[PDB]
């Protein structure tokens, strides 16, 4: 009997990886998907890696995988073997050639490499099956974001193990692929917006203009996904365009052009008053070209923390940033303000614009500090309607 | 030379003392306390423990305190000397008699007690200057609240060493005596309520009529405030009453009690139209005694999850209560809705009883599953002052 | 494949366990006692917990119990799974529910609890059989008693694992139930006697008058015994009463009473002069009712410890009693030492109550200081008896 | 500032050593004793060795020892530095030519040989004073005779170090030069026996004939001086003789010689009936040539455990010796025995010889296994001198 | 079902004793040879012990040997059950009376003691077929020299398990047994010589005239082989004999010493001038009796390091031996330097003896600091041959 391993890949059943996968870590479930696999060239050596279908949970190294040096163990924590982000694999190497601080160094950079290579394969295979994705990406997916973040080198096979729910996918994820594969033909971002839940991201304000247009948006979900996003600018040469932030421009008709100008020029006014009303609580009030049903947004800087970016670090300096008011130069409500502003009917003005601002952070992701003065406004709405 | 621990603690300067704590710890402050004791009869040993200026930071032990026996070294790590709240003190025992497992433990128990006491003692007298007591209780108000939440044996100490804000406290935090010696005659309750923030409980709505009625209330800010209110009932014998919930009273006249009963049978038609138009959102719609200026509220049931509790929760099962909304009898909005019920003007009832709701999620310190929906309506409302 | 703990128990076979018992500790030896269980309701876990057939052997936290969450495995070392006392049962949990600090506490202590329960269910079940029992009994009887020097939640079902031989039981061991079941119409109290051995337990002086009245007297030979005799009072609502100490009293008869002090005036001067003779080396000489057969006894104070206890603590200070002579009034040496005291032959008398006293150490569980003076004394008694 | 280890020893001052002592080392006290010392020539390093004022208290390999090569720390658990014996010298080596596995291991066993024979030059020089030697030795005499019991290359200078009690050394130690030097002209032992204490062994019935003929005899109190007693047969060319063992002879007189055998023949119908009434019990019964005052002993088989030593195990198999009766042939009580044997006064004498047997196991260092059984026979014994 | 090592081993199979060994190691190959023995008497234990195909690779203690009392597991890094030599053995110790220090020093003692034993039996067997042994030793020869160079208590089974290639020993390797039944009739010395590889010893000057007396030379190869030899002297009673060492003479004739002799007469002025002319280079120059076909070599002290020792330690003080150059009194070059000394012809005596110097070290088995020196000599050489 001899290291399961050294023997054949074609020739090892499931219950023998099965079994040697529960010899080797605390597991007692079957593996997910198992890699078996050798090198052959500058250097020689074999392995086994696993994936587990449940994700694992100071001065402890990592001990994932088991190191052995022509058939003799030598540790189970060598950390130069496998990057951190792949520390929920689990798995054996066996070097024939491992032997000075150096040439050792350069043999442990080549196992990782390959390493690396042959799990990206192994969760390629896993992404075959539909149904076997969707449960490895619900545990790993944050695993492989991470490897985003700092593995440079497999950039576009990690993109494309990357799963998103966006306004044309239904209820199924969609690939980054095909998402490209369904942009018009002058399109040049893909578009995303980040937030707590799909249900909240599907109503949401910033993509109204977006569907009208056929423009897909992706639903970023995940706390992680932001900081992807910071280093993550395109994908297959399209760029990245956040519906949250300032910075983003539609593709635009010559005659599309001068509507959006005349439209400006027509709320110069109410935009001026809306900021001295508003004062520091925005940077500035603009004409929106993203809505289309709502009244207004509040929008984020183009290089600052998002709105669910803030919330999440709120929760858990420099960097977050101040709000731009968006208006719907269409909406009946930005309308009436403007005609009351163009002949300022002064006093109701300041209430109604507070309350687009503070019913706007609530829509645009931001929790309100003072829930009792909103309440206030709202009351004092109310008992204009009831009378 | 000899120990430090073993000399006339009326001798030993604060300078040794500091070096000392330096010494046998990780840092680099001098401590913010000191208490250098000895104990004599059953037992007998000599101890130095010592409060840092700051809150320190699995498979590890705690080693807070060094354990010599006869002046010779035995471990850093004997956990029964010290519960796990007080892990925060640093300190050395010196043991004249620890010596087979029983006799141990009756001993370790022993001294337990007494180093309990003594740090109990040293608070005690941190509390005596007010500035040094305001640092300490900042860095260490969670090991007390937790020491409540388990040394039941040491509860009225600890009890008097809690600090909270409260509506008659001003910018500066009371205790728990001056609370009750503020108490009015027949005052049974001590009232409080939990939030994320005393800026925001101070203007909340639960506490309206107990500003107007005289009634003291206390803010409590903290995570854990909200556990130590589930394990502790009363205080000097007078009983917690949360005035978030459901089941508090306050005292009555025989014709104050006339006054809410007849308005409570004015309501009922107005509390069984909103909670037909509810549904499953709420337990119930009753007329409340604690409002003045607001229309409404939410409460939480006596035995479960507050409001802040909850929330706690969703950010970190059968516990979370359902909500019942409580209308304020005599404000205008409450006033109208119920003539308009009287007379059901039912189409426009609907959409502000929603948004009461929501409104009243939004004050009663629960967040909006769905921010969206909810401007839809405040725009509807906002139309209908426009025009 | 799955996870045994996973399955229904009624589907696992003893085989499966005890590979399963030996995959997760260093034993080689099948578990004696296995139990499967899970709770529902509150929390939800599943547990699978094991009894050795043997016994088990300072930084080390200890690691009987494997802990996983939703099937991911967490630590070895929670040591708030299960009390120290517990220690040698080996098992796994898996918590669907288990996550800041105190909501995890809760969940843990929930735990204890219920595995408390269960094993205290196990070794009921083991109880069964009594062969199967005895075994058990003879490797974790010190951790049941351990149990009861600290687990005051589970004293009944605690007190009914316990085994004694008694002056009834014969060569087997017999429960505190039954011992309770044979007690005489008006017997208040539970006689036991602590010691070395069996057989120096039941030729006893201490239990002479309490074989002949009927008295059943428990054995108690271990070290730990001591203690818990200490925490624990009684049982099923009578008191432990020691008859190797003072204030011990057997129901009298009215006219029992009479003869006794009678008796105990005629030995007045008697006891007088024994104490003289004496002097610091007894606390007071007093008239036994408890002897038969033997002319005295040393008895220990009725708070202090005992002869077994002292002797345990020698070889391995305000605790250790004062001892009491106790004379029967009735025995042929003391009724000559009586008459010869009642005319003081003077000189002879002196001999004759220090060797009563030397014997009555060796006879009431104590050791000779001074064996050689001893011997002296016996030699110049056979020198009388030889001429 | 350099290393104070590579100054010159006569330059580093008392509080010097002391805090560098308290710098590498728990203990808070100054050391009792300092060597600063360095060896040169085939191999080069310097070192400081302390001894504590007190005795110091599993994964864990010793780290009394720091070790530094060319003034780069390497590492404090080198256990090859020091013997266990020495395990409680805190110290320094700084080794200028510590480097592959062999030459290393040379280097560290020269290391061992020079800090073994500095710490024993310190043991030595402690010594000069009696009182800090008597200090020492309370702390450290069971390291010295762990040492002899190993260290077979320093036997010498280890058992110089040795101190005991003896018959003529009053209420100081003496050491065994001066026992030598005390001997008598033709004497050939060392005399010694064991035991629990000196109070003890001072009235020991094992020394009464020694004392007379003026041997001296050591007495040896602690557990591990049976074990030294084991693998030491021999100092000065003296062997060491135990008075509580077969095969102890004094030196006689040609006339001495006589008196023994002619009191051995008188003596062998005794002999043969105390054999005969014992059983078992006994190996023999034989004429002592060790008693003056007392009627009899136990003693012990020349190479099996000792009674002391025998008591050691039961408290904490085929090594246990049996024993064998020794008689005083001059005693009364004997002289008296031998007469009633000569004509037997049948029944009286075995009552007599189990007394004595029993008493004999209470003088010669033995526990009753049935103290209430030689209770009787002593009730018994004192009934016939009553009447 | 049982511990495995509680079976007879009659009863147990290859596969279990397979699985057995990988259960308690890292190893994932069968073991290589099995041990599973028990002693009785004194000591009782039960024991496997397995040897690995391969050999396996500070703070860390070993822990090759789980220890067991009784059955229950107790730890598995218990040192002293096998010295550091036997490393490499994996088993399993179950005691039945391990139990205060010195008792269980003795047992520990004596339980090493056997395993090694036990272990040597083992090698023995494996010894029995020559390809396993080939096999063992590859991997654990450096272990078997280990244990010679420390375990002098088995030195003559350990040295019967040495193998060396020999002059006489082929493609195989011989035992030290079957050179000493090869040796000649008046043969003293085993003869050996140490180097980098059987290759260059082969041809080495250091054996010609050995080979032509047929006296038969050991090659040894390995760095340890150096160390072994110092420690070792002799085997069967004939001493070792290094031929590249001075203080080695072979058994001459009467004839025989009178031709070396005479010899070395005729060699005085050549090697006096030779040592004029090499100054410190050597010690002296001497007339061989090793050499055949070369014309000198350089020879080591009998005392110090040896060539091949001395690199090994550059690579890798006052031990480090100076040269001896020897010359062959009979080559054609030796000859034609001694009548060109006998007439000096002088400039080209120093070149050519420069030029001998230099490439005996390349012979003799030293480097050579300056080779570009030793270049321009033999360009010079050259020179004059091609001119």
């Amino acid at each position: 009997h001899k290291p399961l391993w050294t023997r054949d890949p074609k020739d090892v059943t499931k219950e023998e990886y099965a079994a040697f996968y529960k010899a080797i870590s605390n597991d007692w479930e079957d593996p997910a998907a198992t890699k078996h696999f050798s090198v052959e060239g500058q250097l020689e050596f074999r392995s086994i890696m696993f994936v587990p279908k449940r994700a694992p949970f100071p001065n402890k190294k990592r001990n994932n995988i088991k190191l052995y040096v022509r058939r003799v163990f030598i540790m189970d924590n060598c950390e130069d073997l496998c990057p951190d982000w792949l520390g929920f694999v689990k798995g054996v190497v066996d070097s024939e050639d491992l032997p000075e601080n150096l040439q050792q160094n350069k043999i442990l950079k080549v196992i990782r490499k390959n390493i690396v290579k042959k799990c990206l394969e192994m969760f390629d295979e896993v992404a075959e099956n539909k149904e076997d994705y969707k449960q490895f990406y619900e545990q790993f997916g944050k695993n492989i974001k991470l490897g985003i973040h700092e593995d440079t080198a497999n950039r576009k096979k990690l993109m494309e193990l990357l799963r998103f729910y966006s306004t044309e996918s239904g209820e199924e994820m969609t690939t980054l692929k095909d998402y490209v594969t369904r942009m018009k033909a002058g399109q040049k971002s893909i578009y995303y917006i980040t937030g707590d839940s799909k249900k909240k991201l599907e109503t949401s304000p910033f993509i109204e203009q977006a569907r009208r247009r056929g423009l897909e948006v992706l639903f970023m979900t995940e706390p992680i996904d932001e900081y992807v996003m910071q280093q993550v600018k395109d994908f297959e040469d399209k760029k990245f365009a956040c519906l949250t932030k300032e910075g983003v421009h539609f593709e635009e008709s010559e005659e599309e052009k001068q509507q959006r100008e005349e439209e400006k020029a027509a709320c110069e006014k109410l935009c001026k008053t809306m900021k001295e009303v508003l004062g520091d609580k925005v940077e500035k009030v603009i004409v929106s070209e993203r809505l289309s049903t709502s009244p207004c947004i509040l929008v984020t800087s183009e290089f600052g923390w998002s709105a669910h970016m803030e919330q999440i670090m709120r929760n858990q300096q420099y960097m977050m940033s101040k709000k731009t008011m968006e208006l719907n130069p269409r909406h009946p409500i930005i309308k009436e303000l403007r005609r009351r502003v163009g002949a300022d009917n002064d006093k109701a003005v300041k209430d109604l614009v507070f309350l687009l601002f503070d019913t706007s952070l609530l829509t645009s992701g931001f929790q309100l500090e003072d829930p009792t003065g909103y309440a206030e406004r709202i009351n004092r709405m109310i008992k204009l309607g009831l009378s």
